[PDB]
């Protein structure tokens, strides 16, 4: 009932797509054993190969279809349903979506700038850990 | 006035806060730096005067009236005032103030299970990438 508001939920912020990173990881580590080897091209079919039955692997045991039961009872025991149906109502909003795609870059953004500015500091603190190490 | 709904967003999210772990963090390597040598109970002063100097030092460089501004540009640079009164709506109202306390332990938690369920596969991988050798 509300577990139909935290599938929704759920759906809207692509929650499916939090494993993404994961796969391509797994891709890329045998694209790595391949080019470690002798990298015949004419050789790629068995790459693919490999590439193929990783996914199978993966969606076996973090499939979508595995991970999403345990995600709606983490909402439903956090949220109350008529809590679920305003996020659901904010991100079905053009704006929901709009935040669920620029909240990323654009506090990686931020972190990506504030830790340039960190960078104006860094000599005179060791500057102040040098001086304590006198007395 | 968009720039009073940046500026209201951002109080609203605490972005403010974000530089605590960087604070805390030198005033914790001094700590371990009076103590990388020998450490009294009357010397106290030492690490606490010289830890005055390192928090101005921060404030120089990531002080929030040095973030603020180039900050406030880029939530203005990024969203209309419309949509910032809206997301102002959205963390105002008690679901705001909830999630915005939430979320981190709850995508943590997710992580937490995904990866846990991840394990399961570490071998059947690891066994796929040996038989690409065999190749
Ligand atoms: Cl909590």
């Amino acid at each position: 009932d509300s577990a139909s508001q935290a599938e929704q939920f759920l759906k809207l912020v692509h929650a499916d797509k939090l494993t993404v990173p994961v796969y391509a990881q797994v891709q890329q580590m045998l694209a790595q054993r391949f080019a470690q080897a002798k990298a015949p091209e004419s050789k790629k079919a068995v790459l693919e190969r490999y590439q193929a039955k990783a996914n199978a692997e993966l969606d076996r045991a973090i499939g979508w279809d595995k991970i999403k039961p345990e995600l709606i009872k983490l909402y439903t025991t956090n949220f109350t349903e008529s809590e679920l149906k305003d996020l659901n109502a904010f991100y079905q909003s053009p704006l929901g979506k709009k935040v669920l795609e620029k909240m990323p870059r654009l506090t990686a953004e931020s972190a990506q700038l504030t830790q340039a500015k960190l960078q104006g500091a860094v000599e005179p603190v060791n500057k102040l850990m040098a001086d304590m190490d006198k007395e």
